[PDB]
């Protein structure tokens, strides 16, 4: 079986996107400098510490899907310079965004989270992102371009036996899902900084955490048009966080009006015909 | 050709969602009491009145679409204290909304708007809403359940003469549109506080006023999934203001979490899997 696609973010940056069209996946090299995986990392490290399980008592919004052993922690914004700053302004992401979605228009960040799966995290059942919370999606005609996609970026090595992620190449063509199999997939094996690439239609899983030693950790950018409600909500975080962005970051993060691709499009979270950023006085790129 | 199906608000009310599935349309009698509708039309009077064109200049969210002699003002919550408790909270509107997104999940307010229409103004074209704002509901499958529905509520009279709505029974389920045509087309006769309620598959349009002496007015509220991002943002209401509403007011307006209906769902709008709510202190039903 033919392995997923591998590409340059430096050179092959046009090819990205036609060839997740094509095969569902594809892994981006060197998606992430070193230096801003290790930035990330650094900056993230305690909130993940003292996240607790998916499904905590605690919770309003539990999550019940995820393994005990799975900790994630999204809304990055208030947390990671890195994030805010590097990664919601990566010349990579915003070109394979706008060759993804410009069909529909505008697109925003539905969730980013950094994911850690601890020593002996099991393998996920085969899925599709997006039906526990946009049911919505499954109802879409067959030929409808992806509503979102998802970088996962490897924040530690992803190797087979630590659980790399499992990807089934052209299932996000498929309509009738009787192939299903752990048989029909092949590995993400990826270094710190690579991302994989996924369609809200690629089925994929992550997989057996098998030496009981290694912790694997991920950046998820689950990246959808402006047209659907995040998974996440920024608006608690505060006013001189969302002030140092650039307004390109501020769009992302739902802190702007959206423009959907309609000729004459009349726009999303508009206010009397303005936008949240004129109405509100909004700065954008002042210093912390 | 048959018209418009008339129900009654107050004994009616389980038939009325059944009623649009299979008609696309129908008549609440008496959906705003006169009284709502009187204070409605006191507080929002002045700013219509000071609303400027659809596409004016000064905008950067322009509408091109809506003629020169519409003005439409949204983001009625802070203007209008009969909107945001009495029409916000509406048992009927609830029950019509829990009956038609159930399939989806939670529902909240794509916008809710007050039209004027001077004297003299034109019929629009026919058409289906939400094709200017979110083009991602043409790519739905034909029997995919409405993803929002408009209630046309009459502010002032609908008369024939003055333009009355146009709606096409029946056209919610066409996928061919060779014979869209005003001959198709029957009358929203309405008195006021009457609401037309509609699908957003349902082909229809602002009647001709024919008089040049008549202003019509109407409060246009749609109605969507939780899914679908707002047309309209209500991110610079004062908090006093919305610490004021109900939690099911705060929700409508985008100042709480969401839930899908997938069985174990993970929610919108989430903060590290607990509710803006929760996560921002905030208070609900403290008087102003
Ligand atoms: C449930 N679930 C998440 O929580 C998730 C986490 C990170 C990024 C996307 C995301 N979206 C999802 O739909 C997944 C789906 C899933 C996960 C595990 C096992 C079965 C299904
Ligand atoms: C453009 N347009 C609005 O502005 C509008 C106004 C009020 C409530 C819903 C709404 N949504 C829409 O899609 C309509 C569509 C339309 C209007 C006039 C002529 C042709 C098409
Ligand atoms: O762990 C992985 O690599 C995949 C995670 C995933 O697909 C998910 O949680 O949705
Ligand atoms: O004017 C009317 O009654 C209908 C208005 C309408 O359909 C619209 O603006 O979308
Ligand atoms: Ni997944
Ligand atoms: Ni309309």
């Amino acid at each position: 079986k033919s392995q997923i696609p591998r590409l340059s973010a430096i050179n092959d940056l046009h090819k990205i996107w036609p060839t997740v069209e094509e095969h569902g996946a594809a892994i981006i090299e060197s998606f992430l400098s070193l230096d801003i995986v290790r930035r990330l990392n650094e900056e993230v490290d305690p909130f993940v510490k003292i996240e607790p399980i998916p499904a905590a008592k605690t919770k309003d919004h539990p999550n019940h899907i995820l393994s005990t052993t799975t900790r994630l922690v999204n809304v990055l914004a208030p947390i990671s310079k890195a994030y805010r700053e590097d990664v919601l302004n990566s010349k990579v992401l915003h070109r394979i965004c706008s060759d993804a979605f410009h069909v529909y228009g505008d697109y925003w960040v539905l969730m980013g989270a950094v994911m850690e799966l601890a020593p002996s995290n099991p393998a996920q059942p085969l899925h599709r992102d997006m039906r526990f919370s946009h049911p919505i999606v499954e109802y879409l005609k067959p030929d409808a371009p992806a509503t979102s996609i998802n970088f996962l970026v490897a924040l530690s090595p992803f190797t087979a036996e630590n659980g790399a992620t499992h990807v089934i190449l052209g299932s996000h063509k498929w309509q009738n899902l009787s192939n299903v199999s752990m048989d029909a997939t092949v590995r993400a094996l990826m270094n710190p900084g690579d991302a994989l690439l996924i369609t809200d239609s690629t089925i994929h899983c992550g997989g057996a955490e098998t030496t009981g030693t290694e912790t694997r950790r991920l950046l998820t950018i689950t990246m959808g048009i402006s047209q659907l409600t995040p998974l996440e909500s920024n608006l608690a975080v505060p006013r001189p966080v969302i002030e140092s962005l650039t307004p390109l970051a501020q769009r992302l993060l739902g802190w702007a009006s959206q423009r959907s691709a309609a000729p004459r499009d009349i726009g999303l979270l508009t206010i009397r015909g303005n936008s949240i950023e004129k109405t509100m006085n909004l700065k954008a790129e002042q210093p912390l």
